[PDB]
């Protein structure tokens, strides 16, 4: 069925993609996205309207973000460095509501995650510096972004970390999972 | 067009040659290679810089070899015994990427295969002993040879075998087609 690997995770709708590479470390070529494979993989059509690119230093943790209005699916990867990327299922009635999955994505391993509408998203940087890019199905609007605090006790996420995250004020002020409005 | 038969296989760039023989089993003469016929057959110039000769016993399977750097076309035959020789297309964008073809080459049938740059190559010995020789367009460098495991499930190669291959450690440690770096 492919020519990039696709693997459903503990939470099935969340998918990990692995591009096939051609060439080697001194020259290589790879497909970072293929509408056909991606749609066959996720089982439905998708339109990406915005691409976002960011750079953040070791230990920066941007996180537990999601928009309830102007909801968005996100396809994320690391073109530089290594992050641990996390997805939380906040879908009304989901059998896996309140569950999370996480994976290391890096420029070396070239892995990506699709995180559908209805999930909260986050990552922490593990390398000296990380460059993160994602494609979304709708635009990032601050007036609509909610947040769940990274270190929430019930989610009890396994941050491969071992040093306090450098968080933004906003993310520090994150809501407790218990108090979090979730997705219809 | 000839005076050795040339036949394109299911994967067109891979060619099977059959020399015309003169004489018989108690004396015979045949042309194992003719720059002119070969170039007309394969459609472009070729230079061969190294010839390799090997002897291996029944069931030895040396395989799924290719070099991405110092890439090589290979023209192979059996001067003694019988092998089943296999070619796998690993060319970025090839319509037949991930496809394979195989043929029995022997000292008796005198058949040969041209396996261009961009393919992985392998053979298993079917006779008591086999002597294998090939001409390549660039030199065998171990520091560059990659390998796909002979019994890969997706390639699902039809090894006329019926007994476990005696493999080298290296070939045992072969990569899965899925994880294999391929040719730009």
């Amino acid at each position: 069925s492919m020519a990039m690997k696709a693997t459903r995770l503990a939470i099935p709708d969340v998918i990990l993609f692995e591009p096939r590479v051609f060439g080697d470390d001194r020259g290589f070529f790879f497909e970072s996205y293929n509408q056909r494979a991606f749609e066959e993989a996720c089982g439905h059509p998708v339109s990406f309207v915005q691409d976002n690119h960011s750079r953040s230093a070791r230990g920066v943790l941007r996180g537990l973000h999601y928009q309830i209005r102007q909801a968005q699916g996100k396809l994320v990867r690391a073109t530089l460095g290594e992050v641990f990327d996390v997805a939380v299922d906040l879908r009304r009635g989901s059998p896996t509501f309140g569950q999370w999955v996480g994976e290391r994505l890096s420029a070396e391993n070239k892995r990506q995650m699709w995180i559908p509408a209805g999930f909260a998203h986050g990552f922490v940087v593990l390398s000296e510096y990380a460059e993160f890019l994602y494609k979304t199905t709708d635009f990032w609007a601050p007036e609509h972004e909610r947040c769940i605090v990274w270190n929430d006790p019930e989610l009890k996420i396994d941050w491969p970390l071992q040093d306090a995250p450098l968080l933004s004020e906003k993310d520090r002020q994150g809501k407790a999972f218990a108090d979090a409005d979730c997705f219809p």
